[PDB]
């Protein structure tokens, strides 16, 4: 994937939606966060008419 | 402050509510983000009565 293109020098920067884990911190080095999130939850609206 | 015992010598690691912006990334090397937050709002609690 994107990393391993930067890892192997098939390419010299990488933006995109990554997500900064321990893993890739290792054999990379990532930027500050440019947009902050988490795990939320999704649902319809309904609204229906009940 | 905190900072500047870090650029002095004073102290070797500052850990802290510190804010990460760039005047100070310029001077000391941040860790990644332990607490995501921003600005928020605060009013009372409503519908008091009755």
């Amino acid at each position: 994937g994107m990393v391993g293109e930067l890892v192997y020098g098939k390419a010299d920067i990488a933006i995109a939606p990554l997500t900064i884990t321990l893993v890739r911190e290792e054999v990379i080095d990532f930027s500050k966060p440019f947009m902050s999130l988490g795990i939320s939850i999704m649902i319809k609206k309904p609204q229906k008419s009940k």
